[PDB]
């Protein structure tokens, strides 16, 4: 063989969940298989991995000689190659742009708010009171952004016209909230949204592959 | 025609450059509304854009936010404009990688330099520590972009929206007094970007010279 399938390196349950769902949708809707390599937090600090990707980040998508990082770049690339796959929830430019706007909001803005809850800023280590303040302020910021997504769901079923990469991104962040013990139950559209997303075959397959069921 | 709401010299410079390229390359004019920090808190603005942020692109009854969504939307509408530095899927994606790095990763390190976290106001030592960490983060990320430019003249195969984004961030560094003279490629990169007609037009419109 002279052409191998595309390969995604990802951390199970991390933001790389999103291009994983994208590739599964491509497999299901355009019959193109792909490879998934689950990486550990240590393997990405490894010599072998930094030889592929100096930023030592996931996701990484390899397609032949192209070694592409950034979730948004990866998904827009898969959408150019496979428009029939409707990764942005639609084939039309205006509806695709609206879903891309939600994807960028989730990836650039909301994701960032989680950072201090996953890794406390070094200057608060050992400072009990500042640690509590930082964690509460970040929780408040997440919930403020999630209210905005909740408001959208008051009259839409998904963040695309049909299910899209943006729904995959919110889905995984609400999975983080559950794992972190961050209660969003007062945002009434979110739990029903989680259930709809989990019913999607590609999402289901990826949750299974990444070990995310409970 | 389309209208862009932007804060002069802010991240909204990038879709402003994109529209000017569409103007120059695809013969489609657009409107630019410069907004103040107060106007984006206004009742009139919040009604258009409940997020109260810029950029905002209005195209008919489409009101689109987020820099990346805006530029991907214009690229779809005007592929001949080569907003990503190329027409081919692989080369466009490489440039979109850089755009996303600059928008999601690098821009974020600047945030505390423009707006200190609430918990740090009044606390002299902590404020100093937060500003130091931001500068260190920025310099590490700029070093990575600088390394790329040792073998490539732009972040696209030709000039692209990724280049515009790095350009405006280096303009912020100059305004913040964050020096990057030790990164040998950046000065020359800024001159190449300033030499492009679309960029030059936008810098003029936004009062940035
Ligand atoms: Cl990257
Ligand atoms: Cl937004």
């Amino acid at each position: 063989l002279y052409f191998q399938s595309m390969k995604l390196y990802g951390l199970t349950g991390a933001c790389s969940f999103v291009p994983h769902v994208a590739l599964e949708w491509v497999k299901l809707r355009a019959n193109q298989d792909y490879a998934f390599q689950a990486v550990s937090r240590e393997f990405i600090k490894s010599a072998e991995y930094l030889a592929l990707n100096p930023r030592g980040n996931v996701p990484l998508l390899v397609d032949g000689d192209l070694a592409l990082t950034q979730n948004q770049a990866i998904v827009h690339y898969l959408d150019e190659l496979y428009p029939e796959a409707k990764l942005f929830g639609s084939k039309t430019a205006r509806d695709k742009a609206k879903a891309a706007r939600w994807l960028a909001f989730f990836n650039s803005d909301v994701h960032k708010s989680f950072v201090p809850l996953f890794r406390l800023p070094s200057y608060a280590e050992g400072n009990e009171t500042l640690t509590k303040t930082i964690r509460q302020q970040s929780a408040e910021q997440i919930l403020e952004q999630l209210a905005f997504a909740n408001a959208h769901l008051e009259n839409h079923i998904f963040f695309g016209e049909e299910i899209s990469v943006a729904d995959a991104y919110l889905y995984i962040m609400l999975n983080w909230c559950r794992l972190l013990g961050l209660d969003f139950s007062h945002l009434s559209q979110l739990s029903a949204f989680m259930q709809r997303v989990e019913a999607d075959q590609g999402v289901d397959n990826v949750r299974e592959q990444e070990g995310l069921k409970g």
